[PDB]
């Protein structure tokens, strides 16, 4: 007598279709429940708006010719099969723009009641809206849609195996130490009908993510916040310090460098935009201004008087603030010294009061922007 | 009695060849509709030339062999098949140079009367004609021609399965938060002969897309507009004083490398060439043109005396602008400290002249910069 | 008479099913050898948190039904066969999250009692954890999980060729030239059950490497030590030389572009940090400070008089510290070269006061960079 | 009765052989036939000396076997067949260095007259010989050599479908919008034997290409020619100037960060180099001199007397151009103002004109320069 | 009659085991004659330690089954028939990482007694250890080893199908416009055996080839040359002259850049390091040093007395180098302007003699690069 596996593989896979549906009564369809694992987050490009996971995808459906009584052959209960060998559903994924290189599970189980057990290690790549406004504290709501590409729901209902609470809890197989963390997968049933008749189960899976924005944070922020309190101790200046001045050109430097580090290499996908490159935008902007202030004023030390304009707009500014004759030569050269003060103090002076100003509505945009980064934050934890 | 489902997919795969095209007449053409739909737009290179979609089409055929009466067979109407064991039109875009990752649809349907019905998700890429005139505000008409590699306009004639108002009209499924928005796709049909008999029926479709220059426009053009401002405002001051020539090398630093950064990082092909940075290169010439205007001048600061060649031109500008003896050793010590200003004075003040000229013109091309810009825009939002 | 190569080959092969487990009882796992061996190790991406290896791994197990009498055929005791025409058990690493790129060996070896010898040079790419805190001195446990995604522990129980000990040695085959070294790898058993009767045997390979830090000490570290002997010695200068802040600002700059350069260039995943970048961060910070503390001075120069603040300050400070009237115009004009220092000098002073300890404490941090380096040195060094 | 494209195709089909020659006597070969047309230029990469296109190429040859009597089947006198059921000829470009990735026509046309009709949009990739010495108006001569691998001459002799001239002037499709242009392909026949007997049939194709290099113009070339003339304008000045020897530190630094942007960005391959960056080079390397030259002269302000080496050193150089008492105290104050110049001026007027010869020459360079840039256009433009 | 192509391949390939060894006796092995052509180097990865190549292998062995009587078949002694139909040998290149992208020749040729003849355009991509120490005058001994993954000696002998010096000479078919040339390729036998009976044949390729300098030399070493003359005559200059100091600034950010720009943008593996950079690090050190030593000495320029350490240290030094009252305010108002020279004067000095001490032996660092550059020179040259 030959192995009974032998003699029921036989029995099982001659005269069996690929392709015929497997089922009796083609007026049921046949139903299929799934399960997924979140096993990575391989990467999360925010430019092209895409997402690369790794999943373990089971899968489990009826076939009804796949058939047996266990008595009749070994007392046999379960079976390995290939998986080319007989009818599979053709389950994609609706966000798959791009094919996913996995390796194919040549192998699958059978039970004698008709059962089938195909799992598989899908890998996938997939699109999604990614929303850049906080940045480092993004947290997303990717999706992850299941369904046939043909197959009605009158062949084929999907369904789930596992129930949802154990799915959104399920973090048994995660690596943590990647960029990413993960929170939960929210499972969820839909049917969609583009038109009539055309009715196509789905099962979508609301795959949550979320930041590790630490090493931004000190890659960026404190970097950032070193500049901004440079600039504010740098306007504490009198203006026509002239090495004043190329402070503020240094720091006009420094900024443009790392503003243009911003979408060099961190991640600034083109729909919307971070606040903190635009934060970082407006305190650049007020350093070049009162630098072009600064300017304007050096070039008023030189004698030079449009001081009624100033003046009643300084009143209005203020309110909604609310041979003995030759050693005479040498005592006028000396007091020639400062003697263009009787012209240049004023400018000079008003000039010091734009300087200070301009010094506290500056610190007021990096209180909001440090105020911002807080809530987001909390935000972050918050879930 | 088995099952239906599987004696007829017996019936009709029989006897099946896959090569011959599937008539009983071959001088009748197999007619062919199509359907079109943008699921995304997943990336432009704007370098190279190509495109980047995902799309839905679907396919719509007849098949002579194809039939059954339903009545013999479980009153079945529908049944599914797999596409790799029955004929299938070779459809090909003239564009697709290469290959498009896409996942083969292991099945199709068929009706009863011959029909077929076979949808997939058909990811491509193309060639197109990329204007980066409008480099921010860029607006494309990318094309995708549909047709058979082969087959002549005898054997195979492509159609339209929807109305075409209802094509361009849908956008059921698209992803609005790329970078490239959708405006519309027309379909159009087309006959196509290089040379006599050589008939090939065609599909094309006009592809049109928008961009949200957003992005660009704050990252790009308000920096840019900043860089302007500083370099309006430094002209402001006199020329010999040192580091307003120094500040307009830290403005032709900033300016260098912002030029830089356009075409390090940003789109920029190499037929034609944005507008956007040829003002910046403008405004950038101008900026080192009155760096060494004011370089001249400082030379010219120490005694030197060309004032007859000066003189007639600024002549004809302007035309066109339509023990006591020893105590006066300190004396005439303290008077040389502005004893030169005899020569230097009248170059100073000419030079002092040019700047403010240079200065209004190099003003006049921002104007023009900023026109332009709003001009765009306007045709940006025209549709 | 035929060759026994054809005669045997026609004998096996024929009446064979490569998807029957090859055994005769079917209550009996079929029991799988291995043995691994680190050709290479070809990349590691540390953002990405992958690996790159080349190995050539081993395989043997027993089929039942390739089994012959050797003296039959022409005394053959072993035979080539095509790796495609037998059954083949579906190993597979959990870790591999993205298919290996590798040719398929298209013959295998078979024996007269029903042993197979399948050896293949299997490159793959899996996860792993990888710690930056020790940057250039990182080292690693990157695993290697081998099993079966579907077979139970019941039909295939995995298990070890070689011994252990001989396995963790080997080093036969290895390219020591890599950026990365190896160490050994250490092979261990393992059972593993989400839930019950899932049991599916296991053979971890803990690999581990070590890097080559020669080229990033030599690429980063002296540069940075010698930007920070360039601070240290720049602090000596007394505050208000203006060139003093200048130089500052110079070492700013520089600082600003090797920071920058640190994840511009060098691997620095989001997950954790290095602290030699932490360490360059925080001399940084100190420059700018006292750049900003000099600057203060600088004002200070300039008369202003807050020194009852300062006074009681500076000792609580030290106390955790442990005609001829016309010619005496011109007298006057020269004594006023220095008239100033009456105020100018006390905050002169103190400010160098402050320069002087803060240089004492940077130079404190530098000490602890150098202390943690040699200290990581050593731990590289100890395996 | 049946369909005749069923009972032909079915009659074709049968008894036939992929493998064996589709000839009756072996002596004979079997002619193939091509043509070929240029869709487009997708990429040229001159580092790896490699071309990127997309191609038309058609193909037909005679099968002996692949006849019929058109009345014999509908009169029918055309036929499609799949590609793969049936010989065909292995074709091969020996500059297909990488596999193109195209898509497979899964047919063909057949005749009643043994002819056959295979067309196919194939991608290629090869290798080129790229001139970079014009880098801007490159103008390149890269082939496309066709054969079998294998296969005799006298098996297989290598023909052209169309005329060659028709072939040449065919520019009916193509995309001009690209980088690159096409001017023409010239077919030509050639026949290769390594060594006796290995005669090989082989149809070159020179394809011709030229760039435009309007982009690579506005975008190098101007910039340069700027920071030319802001070198030009900064020689003017006298040198002991401090920042005109800034200014000269300015335009180094300009000039440094263009030079790396040439092979940072800029194609620049290994093989030659171009002379645009050999000009900047040289332009650079004359700008450090004379900051040297500046520097040595405000070294020698300082009173320091080598002055008679210099003098007739000169002298060959323009050869080859060929109470009281008290207030005298301040009297002499003043005078020591400029007393000094007794042996600054000597070394200060020779270093000036230094400055001025050294700045004539450097204008010859740039004149060189720009004619050998008009030189480069008008043999662009010669074809 | 039909054709005896037809005859032939119906007589040779029926019958046919592609599996089996094609031998009559097993106790024989089946040898294997190849030959190595290099077509060309694609690319080489100094990194990844790779190599990009692409090949002409041939091949050629014998084959019991396919022998034939060529009278009884058109006196027919050659036939092409496709490599899939046969048995071929799993020859495997041993540092073969990553799978080759290369075409697959559809055909081999057969003799009339048992010859095989199979060639093809293998593309490979290997592993090679790569020196970096001559980084531009790299030469190399990068190797392809030749064997069968599994088939032992006792079945499988490779052989050489031409002789070595005639392999070694032949540069038929090489494109010498790569960056990278080729000076010969050695072939030689070994025999390989891990463990006792794992005998197994190979066939060592030791490839060698030549890298082009000339691009390197250009675009990087000049530069550094320059800046190594600027820095030379830069220290010529007087130490407390303060732009100066900010020139060995200018010369310390070029030299920065320049130094990021190798490892930026220039090959440098983790293994070893080149020299070039080495020197260049050096350089820079250098001339920091003394930005800081002129930078102490400006501060000793502040009346400043240390001077006791100082002198006996040169001393060692040097050693190792083998009413009128009131116009008398005026007076002293004068001779003040250099009073201070009496402390600041002897520092100043030394301080110049350090300058110029360090000055020489900066100088020696650049000629021992000059020398070892012409050393590696005339060592690229030898061969």
């Amino acid at each position: 007598t030959q192995p009974a596996l032998l003699r029921l593989s036989d029995h099982l896979l001659a005269n069996y279709k690929k392709g015929v549906r497997p089922v009796r009564d083609w007026r049921k369809p046949t139903t299929v429940s799934i399960d997924v694992i979140m096993y990575a987050i391989l990467n999360v490009d925010e430019k092209n708006q895409v997402l690369t996971t790794y999943i373990w995808y089971r899968q489990y459906w009826t076939d009804e010719f796949l058939q047996w009584t266990p008595e009749d052959f070994d007392n046999v209960t379960k079976l390995s099969i290939p998986t080319d060998s007989i009818w599979v559903p053709d389950i994609l994924i609706n966000e798959f723009v791009d094919v996913g290189k996995s390796p194919n599970i040549p192998y699958v189980y059978v039970h004698h009641r008709g059962e089938v057990q195909n799992y598989k290690p899908l890998q996938l790549v997939t699109a999604c809206s990614l929303d850049i406004y906080n940045f480092p504290f993004d947290v997303q709501n990717c999706s992850l849609t299941f369904t046939s590409w043909l197959h009605t729901i009158q062949d084929i209902n999907i369904t789930l195996w596992r129930s949802p609470e154990e799915v959104r809890s399920d973090k048994s197989i995660f690596i943590n130490q990647g960029e990413w963390e993960l929170l939960e997968v929210f499972p969820q049933f839909k049917e969609f009908s583009i038109d009539i008749s055309n009715s196509y189960a789905e099962m979508k899976f609301y795959v949550i993510i979320r930041r590790r924005p630490l090493f931004y944070a000190v890659s960026l922020l404190l970097p950032s916040i070193f500049l901004m309190v440079v600039d504010i101790v740098g306007f504490c200046l009198p203006p026509d310090s002239g090495e004043r001045v190329s402070f503020k050109i240094t720091l006009l430097l420094g900024y443009s460098v790392f503003l243009i580090i911003v979408s060099d290499t961190l991640p600034a996908t083109a729909i919307g935009t971070p606040l903190i490159g635009v934060y970082f935008v407006v305190c650049m902007a007020l350093l070049v201004i009162s630098l072009a202030e600064t300017i304007f004023i050096v070039r008023l030390v030189h004698k030079q008087d449009v001081p009624d304009w100033l003046r009643h707009l300084v009143l209005d500014r203020i309110a909604w603030i609310l041979l003995l004759q030759e050693l005479s030569s040498i005592r006028h050269f000396l007091e020639k010294r400062d003697e263009m003060r009787e012209v240049a103090r004023d400018w000079l002076r008003v000039g010091y009061v734009l300087d200070r100003l301009l010094f506290r509505i500056y610190l007021l945009a990096v209180l909001a922007y440090s105020i911002t980064l807080v809530t987001l934050w909390s935000i972050w934890h918050s879930s």
